């Protein structure tokens, strides 16, 4: 129970083992994108404008905590479109607010038009439609699976059922479909649109996020977390589960290395950069705080 | 030795059927097209593949189209124009799947896919259907001799079925079939591809078993039974049971979806099995309705 309410006893060791895995299997360190003050302010003002119809104010410190995943987990050496980068910054942030909101305040009529306005600001006409549909599908999925029997079944049955749910629910399909304009790389664009890009990266993103967001999520009655599949109060069982998940991440990373050079660079910067950001995000460091609290 | 699953044909067919009777129960049913409807479908198919220069016989079309007739969910059909579109799109992209890639002319074929979608679908639905068709034929082409395909199909079942979510065409299927039903929940699962991911393994394991002999003889590697030594009876049976286990788990989780959506999901998997066991394409290594379409 309370023994199952936290992965704190494993925090240091799992962090060390995560990093050791990346040093061995990815090697290349992720890179932080440095926005100018003008760029950061533009992103944040677009974020505020988009969530203002929903009546909640979001502090700069909160936005900065949301945006760090984009700053850390894109692929700076391959960036060609900084407008598409800023779009991903904004879209990520405003839908992370949605992910944190009480569903009672999920106003599709007010929010969906703001998502379209973002896409139309930053993307060409064709890209705007691809990014928008993926944003729409992400916020719709997050809404419709709150207290759903489907989510309960897919999250409590097996790791295979759980990660299949997370391809969409964690947002990585959305991410790939709004991020391919950053790179203008033909192969990457196709893997993004088939969702093979998302499926290749789902476990490495999800396992890392689930470990560090476990304590917050169980305190909030949130069940979408693979470590609820094991008794985290049982050290031996946890260790076995955790090794199985490292094995999952490793197999994925090695198969990702079969993709073309630019595509695998982007895929691996995403997985490894998310890890680096996750270990520095105060959202993931106490059960409830001013940057991870539920938005009432 | 590993060239054939023929020794297991009878047992595996019986066990598939037993599994379905225990876990699905509800039988699929065949859509009966009128003569005019079937002729409209076949005319559109021929018109679409005509620019590619290879004639396709009525018998071959009827072979391709059976999967749509058997694997939709007739109780819930509301839009027979969308149904006919799925018939045409399935068949013409099946021809593409059988073609030598030297014959893959995107500039001639892609506008034929758009013309089909624009005939049968509303404007939003036509874009969704067309994008999925484009994605399907581009994937089939770009993976024909790709190291990515080798890596995903030789590493583990997990990597293989991940590749099949697109390659077998099921994501395509869901995104062009939701208009048949106009069921709001089904439409969203189609668009997230959750629908496709729930049904991939039950469709792929069946198709792989019955297309193994043909595929191995053409040097096609996209088949999960190449992950086991099919010449080792003990190893095969262990592998085959693990695949039955996968289908069973998927089906039991599908039953958590809403009633109509799960009817559609399970009719797809079980109807595909019914059609596969009566399609002559899946009965010899090469015959006149499964031969490679070479240049
Ligand atoms: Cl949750
Ligand atoms: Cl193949
Ligand atoms: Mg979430
Ligand atoms: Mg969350
Ligand atoms: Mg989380
Ligand atoms: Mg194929
Ligand atoms: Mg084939
Ligand atoms: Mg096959």
């Amino acid at each position: 129970d309370i023994g199952r309410s936290s992965v704190r006893p494993y925090l240091e060791e799992c962090t060390r083992r995560f990093q050791e895995m990346f040093d061995r299997h990815v090697v290349t360190r992720p890179t932080k994108v440095e926005l100018t003050d003008a760029e950061l302010r533009e992103v944040i003002d677009d974020c505020n404008a988009a969530v203002a119809p929903l009546g909640k104010t979001v502090s700069d410190e909160r936005w900065i905590s949301y945006v760090g995943v984009v700053l850390w987990s894109q692929s700076p050496r391959h960036i060609k479109d900084m407008e598409a980068f800023k779009a991903v910054c904004v879209l990520n942030c405003v839908t992370a607010v949605w992910d944190d909101m009480d569903p009672a305040l999920h106003d599709f009529g007010l929010f969906l038009p703001q998502l379209r306005k973002i896409c139309e600001k930053y993307y060409g006409p064709e890209d705007a439609e691809v990014a928008y549909e993926a944003a729409r599908a992400f916020v719709t999925s997050d809404h419709m699976f709150r207290d759903s029997p489907i989510k309960a079944a897919l999250c409590t049955t097996s790791p295979e059922q759980y990660f299949r749910f997370r391809v969409t629910d964690i947002g990585v399909d959305f991410w790939m479909k709004m991020s391919y304009p950053i790179y203008r790389h033909p192969e990457f664009t196709e893997h993004a649109k088939t969702s093979l890009a998302a499926r290749m990266t789902t476990r490495g993103l999800t396992i890392v996020n689930d470990f560090y967001s476990y304590d917050r999520e169980v305190s909030l009655g949130q069940i979408t977390n693979c470590f609820r599949l094991c008794d985290v109060s049982d050290e031996t069982a946890f260790k076995e589960f955790f090794q199985a998940r490292l094995d999952d991440m490793i197999e994925d990373i090695e198969c990702i290395k079969a993709f073309d050079q630019l595509t695998q660079d982007v895929f691996l910067d995403l997985i490894y950069g998310n890890f680096v950001w996750t270990t520095s995000n105060k959202r993931y460091k106490t059960a409830v705080n001013d940057v991870n609290s539920r938005i009432q």
